[PDB]
């Protein structure tokens, strides 16, 4: 398992104009659009993305080309980041993937949010940062999604995913 087969059974692949789990306009493999309500605010944005008149459909590879450049961004946010790049260096191969995965959900600023659990994760307090973890507004809207990433962080291992 990596962080792209991680990501894939989380956010799973959809190729035209779906709504997320908050109500956006996203397409793929949780390629957020646009927060606006306008359909067309969207198609708009997605033939922006892809480079031609896409009507609201893309195929395989588009998908998988937007995801490449996502996840990039992702990693790319975190080394950037002043509070979250030495939680990345601090961490083992598997738990740098639960802590990109949190970022490609949520963003950089909304992660960098999370001052306490970061701290935790940084000191290898595993069971208390789960337990930190949990009380979010994000475990409350995402439960299912929340206990793997949180589980990964826990154990170090991919077990929730398996
Ligand atoms: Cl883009
Ligand atoms: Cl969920």
């Amino acid at each position: 398992m990596n962080i792209f087969e991680m990501l894939r059974i989380d956010e799973g692949l959809r190729l035209k104009i779906y709504k997320d789990t908050e109500g956006y306009y996203t397409i793929g493999i949780g390629h957020l659009l646009t927060k606006s309500p306008s359909l067309n605010s969207a198609k708009s944005e997605l033939d922006k993305a892809i480079g031609r008149n896409t009507n609201g459909v893309i195929t395989k590879d588009e998908a998988e080309k937007l995801f490449n450049q996502d996840v990039d961004a992702a990693v790319r946010g975190i080394l950037r980041n002043a509070k979250l790049k030495p939680v990345y260096d601090s961490l083992d191969a598997v738990r740098r993937a639960a802590l990109i995965n949190m970022v490609f959900q949520m963003g950089e600023t909304g992660v960098a949010g999370f001052t306490n659990s970061l701290r935790m994760l940084q000191q290898k307090r595993w069971d208390e940062a789960a337990v930190n973890l949990a009380k979010s507004r994000w475990y409350n809207q995402t439960p299912n999604r929340a206990k793997r990433v949180i589980t990964t962080f826990r154990t170090g291992t991919w077990d929730a995913y398996k």
